[PDB]
């Protein structure tokens, strides 16, 4: 499924991202925004083996399993395509774990690189939550 903007803030506000480990909401719609363009079903097959996927691109060398990574750590304890689904349950119950776990949403190159130093809350302007 391919999520509108506001769709995806109400979603992720209604499952608790909202200032989860003091990230605002916007943080997280930009990152699907530019990790995805909101589709839940996107994936990103590398040359290392691993791949990413859904709306927020976990990759499977550390989070999931699909069963044909190497050094596999299925951390978030849950097959690579439950994080397909037009359902966002299982990649934000993921996301949050991968922040915990993690460093912050430097995880995800494209938070890093098109969301960091910007005013995310313009994501979640005009959004009815």
């Amino acid at each position: 499924k391919v999520f509108g903007r506001c769709e995806l803030a109400a979603a992720m506000k209604r499952h608790g991202l909202d200032n989860y480990r003091g990230y605002s909401l916007g943080n997280w719609v930009c990152a699907a925004k530019f990790e995805s363009n909101f589709n839940t079903q996107a994936t990103n097959r590398n040359t290392d083996g691993s791949t990413d996927y859904g709306i927020l691109q976990i990759n499977s060398r550390w989070w999931c399993n699909d069963g044909r990574t190497p050094g596999s750590r299925n951390l978030c304890n849950i097959p690579c395509s439950a994080l397909l689904s037009s359902d966002i349950t299982a990649s934000v119950n993921c996301a949050k774990k991968i922040v915990s776990d993690g460093n912050g949403m430097n995880a995800w190159v494209a938070w890093r690189n098109r969301c960091k130093g910007t005013d995310v809350q313009a994501w979640i302007r005009g959004c009815r939550l």
